[PDB]
């Protein structure tokens, strides 16, 4: 520290808060997160951990007890976005480019075994040019974008997870409603299990065994996509289908979405926003 003036707090973060300041030499404005050996370890391959789509970790100065992470600074974050585009609802076009641009994220950090655990509109950075930047990964709580598996007791769950996060934040881009808001992890299931259908060993192997499955839960039946997500084409909706498949192993991977045909026509327009 010493070297930055925090020039407005901006939230609060995962294990820590973040401030918007200036690197008091530098004269760069920069995005702040103070927290409470394993640990810098993890953090290690995040500073080489380098990709358009990825928030750009600057440095870590860990000075006695307190440890301080310095990010580039971005624009404006997707919630407030979605929020500021509620009663027009954002472009097709833009809503495509940024699911491409995210996948492109996931593939990169799925490929060096890097979970995002995470996933939401507030953890998704835009800038005036068009791009949206994956940020805050993992190690009154929002439930919402959680996959089943890790609802179900999973200890060891994979990349898929990721996959299902971003499945939920795109159903939302379209609709403009949260696909599943749950207030409780039961609830949060139940309104899983009344949309895509109860699974069962048929579609979900193994998925009777898990830690917290109970032979009791009712049994739903599976709503129609073209109720689910209306405006979406169908392409777009293959697509939806794939990212939300309750078995971690049929659900579509980060590389394989970049090659669904949704994604042909993508173009790369630039958002309008209010700074
Ligand atoms: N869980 C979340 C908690 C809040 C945190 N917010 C947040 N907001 C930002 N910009 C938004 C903005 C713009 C203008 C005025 C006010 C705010 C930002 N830029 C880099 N970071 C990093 C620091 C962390 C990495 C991204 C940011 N984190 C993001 C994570």
């Amino acid at each position: 520290m010493e070297n930055f003036q925090k020039v407005e707090k901006i939230g609060e973060g995962t294990y820590g808060v973040v401030y918007k300041a200036r690197n008091k030499l530098t004269g760069e404005v920069v995005a702040l997160k103070k927290i409470r050996s394993t640990a810098i370890r993890e953090i290690s391959l995040l500073k080489e951990l380098n990709h358009p789509n990825i928030v750009k970790l600057l440095d870590v100065i860990h000075t006695e007890n307190k440890l301080y992470l310095v990010f580039e600074f971005l624009h404006q974050d997707l919630k407030k976005f979605m929020d500021a585009s509620a009663l027009t609802g954002i472009p097709l076009p833009l809503i495509k480019s940024y699911l491409f641009q995210l996948l492109q994220g996931l593939a990169f950090c799925h490929s060096h075994r890097v979970l995002h655990r995470d996933l939401k509109p507030q953890n998704l950075l835009i800038n005036t040019e068009g791009a949206i930047k994956l940020a805050d990964f993992g190690l009154v709580v929002t439930l919402w974008y959680r996959a089943p598996e890790i609802l179900l007791g999973c200890k060891y769950y994979s990349t898929a997870v990721d996959i299902w996060s971003l499945g939920c934040i795109f159903a939302e881009m379209v609709t403009r409603r949260a696909l599943f808001p749950g207030d409780s992890e039961i609830d949060q299931l139940f309104r899983i299990f009344r949309t895509l259908g109860t699974p069962d060993e048929v579609v979900w192997p193994g998925v009777t065994s898990m830690p917290d499955y109970k032979p009791s839960f009712p049994k739903w039946a599976r709503q129609d996509f073209s109720k689910v997500v209306p405006p979406l084409d169908e392409d777009g909706r293959s697509l939806l289908s794939q990212m939300l498949h309750y078995d971690p192993n049929k659900r579509i991977s980060a590389k394989a979405a970049l090659a669904h045909p949704f994604f042909q026509d993508v173009t790369k327009p630039v958002p309008h926003l209010r700074l």
